[PDB]
Parts: C-alpha cells; structure tokens; sequence
C-alpha cells in the first residue's frame, strides 16, 4: 500500500545522455546509435537568438564547430543535420549503451519522467504531465536544456520530450525529439506566455480512485450524474471536458472500485462545488491531475521494466 | 524554475538488483561486489512469522537452498551469513556494474530516493523521508522486500534503507544495510504500530526559503520568535523542536535570501495559525516537510529571484 509519484528507472536513459558544446554554449545531447540529438538553439550566440535564421547560422557551422563529450571521451562529429528545432549530430561511434528505443509523441494529460541532467550528466528524476496549454511544471535551472522525458514500456524506451526553454512564469517548454514543440512556442527570445491553463479531469478522477484503492472514501456519496452536467461543472472550473472515450479508460478502475465514473463524478462534482472541508486525499489538499490511469493501475500492481 | 520531488538517477542502483528465492518465498537483495544483501526474512515460513528464530532457522539452510537470479544470469551461493536482521549471502562472480558506495545510517528528518522493486526487477523511483517516527511513507506491494533507499551525492550511492515490512496504517519499515532497524521495529509478526507522528519543521523552513528563492514571500511578516516561543508554539501544531542544529543548519539558505532563521520562525507560526487563505506554495496547499535544507540547495538556483 501507499501511493507516491513515481518516475520511471533512468537507468536506460543515463546512458545516452552526453555534453554537446558549441562556442561559448555548453548543454546536454541524447546519444542513440552514431546520433546525438539537441537543441537547435546550441548553435546561437545570445545576439542570434533574438531574431535566428537557423538555415543560415547552420549552413555557416561545419561538424568541427561542434565538442561532443560522453564522460571523458570525446566523441568525434562526422555530420550534422537539423531537423525542425532538433540539431542531429552524427559521430563515428555508435552508442553501445543504446536501449530499445522509439520517438513518440505524447497528447496532453499524459506523463512521463524527466531525467534533468547538466553539463551532460544525469542529475535528479522526476514526475511530470504534458498541461493541457502544452507546457510542463518541471524543474530546470540554466544548462539544463536537451534534458529528456520518457516512458518505458517492458525494454522499450519512449522519448517523448526534449528540454528548449524556460517561460516567465517558471513553467517549462519543448519539443519531441523530432523537434516539433509542443505548445505554440518558438525557439527565438521574444515575448512568449504560457496561456491559461486547465485541470486534467481524467488524472484527477484516476486519482480519486487511486484514493478508494488506498481507503480514503470520505468524499464518496449515493449520486450519479451524466456527462453533460458533469461537463457544465467541468467548464465553469476551468476542468478540461470528460469525454466518452475517458470514460472508457476509467472502466477498470470503475469495476474494481464499484464506483461507476459518473458516480465519481458525481464526487468530484461536489468536491469543485463544496470544496474539502478541511479534509485531504492521498496527502493533499489540492485535486491532484498528474496521475494517469495507466499511472494509477501501474503502481497500484507493481509492473516491473 | 520550478521545484519538484527530485529522485537521484536509479541507474547505479538498478545494476545491482537481484532476486533471492528461499523456499516459496522471493523478494530483491542488493548485489554489491561478490555479496548479496537481502532481508533475513525471507528463510521464513508461514509458521514462523510470529516468533521466528532465525539462528535456528538458518543453520538448515545450505547455499543452494538460495537462489540468487541476476536477470537472466543464477549466480552461485557460496556462503552465507546474517547481520542483525539481514542475510548476506556470498556469490561465485563479483557484480561487475558495482558502483562506488558506502553504508550510511541516517537520522529521522532525513531524505532518500526508493527504487521498488519486484523480482529483482526496477518499478520506479520516488522520494521518501525517514519520519520522526522512524516509519517511511512509501509506495510498496507483496514482493518490495529488500527494494533500498539510497542517496547519490557525488558520484558515491550512500545506501541507507532496505525494505523489510509494512505496518497496519499503511507505512513502512526497514533497516540501514547492517540490518538494523530504523526505530523499534522487528521483523516478527506480532502486533506493532508506529508512534504517532509530526511534522519535520526544520524541512519546512527549508522548503520556505525554497519558495523566496523562487520568487515568492506573501507568507512573510514583520514579527520574528526566540527559538524557545517558536518551539512552544509549533509543538501545539504536532511539529518537532527546532534546535540549534537545525538553526545552524539552515544558515547558508538564510544568507542568500537575506532571512534571518528565527525570523522565517516567525512567518511559519503565522502559517500554522491562519492557514494560506487559498494560495499555494510551490504547488502545494500544505506545508511540505520532505524536502531537506540539502535537497533544497541541491535542487534551487544559487541566485534568488528577488
Ligand atoms: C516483504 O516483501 C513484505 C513487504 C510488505 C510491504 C508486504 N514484508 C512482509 O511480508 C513482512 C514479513 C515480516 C516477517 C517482517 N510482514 C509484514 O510486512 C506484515 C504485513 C504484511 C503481511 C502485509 N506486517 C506486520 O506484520 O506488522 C506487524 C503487525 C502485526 C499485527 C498487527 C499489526 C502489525
Ligand atoms: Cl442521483
Ligand atoms: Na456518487
Ligand atoms: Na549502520
């Protein structure tokens, strides 16, 4: 028993992570097979970065301009290529650390873990949702871009997130490792803003049972609803609309639990309508939404990778 | 920006999970050079979980009575021998991903990340504290046995906790890697119960001054305290004393934000008293005590957002 958020191992992940520098530049590069993956924006200098023609700086760059370093070995660049904001380094050794590996992109609501590192090292794992307004609530000081997130599944590594940037209220942006952003983010320094941002409704019912699961019942009542009630609830708190579909993935914990999701709903409806009343769930007094239900029946039955 | 429950990468430590099979029963050991670590109770049987005596119960055992399973890999007893209340069982073949290590034993206050474990197999990685109560709030099912906590400062994994039980509120118990157990604990299942527990107030003033680094001071005010007043006061609300230890400790975090300690005392009596009146801290609604003035310098910026 007990509930806690809970990162993936990294120990598959540690092993591809390495020090790109480029000038005055130093950050971190994912190495798989003889390719190390960054950010574009390595290539920039300070004064490039307000307004950067990425063709043009890079067509300028050559593989020399470019100091790759797994531990203390250098790794020598043999090629380099972008493709959208991800710079691609090709190196003349492939990594024979490389797990089993896929690019993904994953939706907002869903998780994944992060493996912060600097100056190429692995440096702290942690827990974090894609928001529903495309940013992450991470933890990143300076040199931490080309950081990455990821999933496991069995053998299979999924990385789903590349670290570019720090928005001004603290909150986080980036890309797959494709190089395409998640959110409408640019890779240049100009005014950008995280918009306003909403709860993910079908974490936080997944939580709710996570709590029965555990034998915190209290908030549990005799009422069911539908779904458009529930979603005109949903709306007025700024709660992202439950579809069919979630109540769909819900129905496991449903049937464990005897709580239909618009039974639960039903509590949650309370909950954002009458608060807490002093009382917490699992340990908070806030509604928790970066649980999945895959996160929930995952912990809550001890898969192993 | 930001501020997380940050584990410590798990690599270093996922190479030196096992599984070790005793009987019907299996649970994880740590594998460190040519040693096994795991708990002892894994000799018993369903007779022998109320009054085990374990002398006795492991002079029957041969080695090969123990299988040790290395991913895909038996590895070969060769010896055996208890400590307090872990088994050490000698391996034919050294663990090659050994990394450097050592064996600390920590105080209630302190914080490790927990890698579960089940058959010799990483589940994931999570933050724990050692509570007052010398109990863990962890996240473990049947078969977490000898899952360790461990902190990895340096490029040195520091082990500090193997998981041996759960108690009837849903915590957890354990031992260092001597086999001793954190508080008063035994590896028998007679009735046991954990003390009633308190909040880690030296950890929630570190958090505090986590939140001005970041940029936040709403909870601040004009007052400050006498260690001797806060101490009366935060007492009231089921917290520890705070003692000059903790005081000094906190000295470094205290000099980059420019708060005196006593006087974020001060401001931490008045959350007790008038709750947040519906804002946050660092993302949470409660005062979060497992976060160490360590953690805190480890995971903040240098450089306060003023
Ligand atoms: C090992 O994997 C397992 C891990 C738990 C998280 C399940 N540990 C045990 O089974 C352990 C073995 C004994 C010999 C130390 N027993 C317990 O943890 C046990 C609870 C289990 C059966 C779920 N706890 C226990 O016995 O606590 C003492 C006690 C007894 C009676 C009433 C209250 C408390
Ligand atoms: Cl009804
Ligand atoms: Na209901
Ligand atoms: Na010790």
């Amino acid at each position: 028993s007990g509930f806690r958020k809970m990162a993936f191992p990294s120990g598959k992940v540690e092993g591809c992570m390495v020090q790109v520098t480029c000038g005055t530049t130093t950050l971190n590069g994912l190495w798989l097979d003889d390719v190390v993956y960054c950010p574009r924006h390595v290539i920039c200098t300070s004064e490039d970065m307000l307004n950067p023609n990425y063709e043009d700086l890079l067509i300028r760059k050559s593989n020399h301009n470019f100091l790759v370093q797994a531990g203390n070995v250098q790794l020598r660049v043999i090629g380099h290529s972008m493709q959208n904001c991800v710079l691609k380094l090709k190196v003349d050794t492939a990594n024979p650390k490389t797990p089993k590996y896929k690019f993904v992109r994953i939706q907002p609501g869903q998780t994944f873990s992060v493996l912060a590192c600097y100056n190429g090292s692995p440096s702290g794992v942690y827990q974090c949702a894609m928001r529903p307004n495309f940013t992450i609530k991470g933890s990143f000081l300076n040199g931490s871009c080309g950081s990455v997130g990821f999933n496991i599944d069995y053998d299979c590594v999924s990385f789903c997130y590349m670290h570019h940037m720090e928005l001004p209220t603290g909150v986080h942006a980036g890309t797959d490792l494709e190089g395409n952003f998640y959110g409408p983010f640019v890779d240049r320094q100009t005014a950008q803003a995280a918009g306003t941002d909403t709860t993910i409704t079908v974490n936080v019912l997944a939580w709710l049972y996570a709590a029965v699961i555990n034998g915190d019942r209290w908030f549990l009542n005799r009422f069911t609803t539908t779904l458009n009630d529930f979603n005109l609830v949903a709306m007025k708190y700024n709660y992202e609309p439950l579809t069919q579909d979630h109540v769909d993935i819900l129905g496991p914990l449903s049937a464990q639990t005897g709580i239909a999701v618009l039974d639960m709903c039903a509590s949650l409806k309370e909950l954002l309508q009458n608060g807490m009343n002093g009382r917490t769930i699992l340990g908070s007094a806030l509604l928790e939404d970066e649980f999945t239900p895959f996160d929930v029946v995952r912990q809550c039955s001890g898969v192993t990778f």
